[PDB]
């Protein structure tokens, strides 16, 4: 996260880090069981990490599952990104309390110009490398379907979104793809890609997930 804050430890109770000896990928908790994330963070041995804070020290509530199979969208494209989501099912249910918690779906797509909260323990800086040990935050708006398709032309699908801030300094960055974007407590987007970081007129772009609601509670469903 280029730009962000320190959330507080466990103040975002359904983020998870996807771990393979190493954190590579973020995701979101939506019931005691699975976990949504992006489709382009699929690799095998992911053990899923739920409580974190610090990543890189034992501190009291984290829950280390591993993954039990990994659903990537059938229609997911490396090329464009487009159906950029991937369900991954735990191998047991997590023990949810305070600190770790699901975040529900949405019944309706978000408005541009709502604000969100997206978070992760990915680059802080545009121009190099700085990976945090925090979970780190910010709070960012839904922009126009036409800014996004002015600032990404003929790469934006109506399964994506942008949200940011046109003037750069403050984005999502590697390291932060997989994680949540949360508005009005529902889980709206999945940090998908971007040009760079933080650069002006190239903000970061999201996997709409209101758009795949049905896909995941039957998938859910069968599973
Ligand atoms: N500017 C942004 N809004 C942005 C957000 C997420 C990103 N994630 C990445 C990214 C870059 C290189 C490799 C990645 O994942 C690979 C390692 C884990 C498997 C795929 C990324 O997610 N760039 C990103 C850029
Ligand atoms: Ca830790």
């Amino acid at each position: 996260i280029v730009g962000g804050y320190t959330c507080g430890a466990n103040t975002v109770p359904y983020q998870v880090s996807l771990n393979s000896g190493y954190h590579f990928c973020g995701g979101s908790l939506i019931n005691s069981q699975w976990v949504v994330s992006a489709a382009h963070c699929y690799k095998s041995g992911i053990q899923v990490r739920l409580g974190e804070d610090n990543i890189n020290v034992v501190e009291g509530n984290e829950q280390f599952i591993s993954a039990s199979k990994s659903i990537v969208h059938p229609s997911y494209n490396s090329n464009t990104l487009n159906n950029d989501i991937m369900l991954i099912k735990l191998k047991s249910a997590a023990s949810l309390n305070s600190r770790v918690a699901s975040i529900s779906l949405p019944t309706s797509c978000a408005s541009a110009g709502t604000q969100c909260l997206i978070s992760g323990w990915g680059n802080t800086k545009s121009s190099g490398t700085s990976y945090p040990d925090v979970l780190k935050c910010l709070k960012a708006p839904i922009l126009s379907d036409s800014s996004c398709k002015s600032a990404y032309p003929g790469q934006i699908t109506s399964n994506m979104f942008c949200a940011g801030y046109l003037e750069g300094g403050k984005d999502s960055c590697q390291g932060d793809s997989g994680g949540p974007v949360v508005c009005s407590g529902k889980l709206q987007g999945i940090v998908s890609w971007g040009s760079g970081c933080a650069q002006k007129n190239k903000p970061g772009v999201y996997t709409k997930v209101c758009n795949y609601v049905s896909w995941i509670k039957q998938t859910i469903a069968s599973n």
